[PDB]
């Protein structure tokens, strides 16, 4: 179980709902880390899109606590992550393209997270499909939830979710 921390996220960030409901007051993509580290095991989330207005492109993944807060989720060295919009995704990290995915994300979409620190990947599911292949793998040390957005999205954390 863990939520979004207020004390991690930049500060356009808006948080709602005990913490579990995100949104920005920027159209620039800011980014907000959940309340876990994760070191060993594996772990799942989900993110519900409450909202999904124009053609942003949030972005789900992991991220180091350094993390740069004010871009999208993957432009640093310091995040793995899925970015989508509502057409096709793509796996970002250290501000490279790899892996496009046709199908994207809309309003009452779920994007799920796969931190398998067993095996040492991540993987991204939408409505309960993967989106595309492993995205990252022989991943190491430790890791926090991340989401980046901007005003044109507002996301829900579920966790304590059984992995698939």
């Amino acid at each position: 179980w863990f939520t979004f921390d207020p004390n991690s996220g930049h500060r356009d960030i808006i948080l709602s709902n005990d913490n579990q409901t995100a949104t920005c007051s920027s159209y620039d993509d800011r980014v907000v880390l959940g309340t876990a580290a994760f070191s060993k095991g594996v772990h799942y989330w989900e993110l519900h899109v409450d909202r999904y207005d124009n053609h942003p492109d949030p972005a789900f993944g992991v991220a180091r606590a350094s993390v740069v807060k004010d871009m999208m989720l993957g432009k640093d060295d310091k995040a793995w992550a899925m970015y989508v919009d509502n057409n096709r995704s793509w796996f970002m990290h250290c501000n490279s393209h790899t892996n496009r995915t046709e199908g994207g994300v809309c309003k009452g979409a779920t994007v799920g997270v796969l931190l398998d620190l067993n095996k040492h990947t991540l993987t991204f599911f939408i409505n309960g499909q993967q989106q595309g292949p492993t995205a990252f793998s022989h991943v190491d040390g430790v890791f926090m939830p991340a989401l980046s957005l901007n005003r044109n999205v507002q996301v829900t954390l579920h966790t304590g979710l059984e992995v698939p």
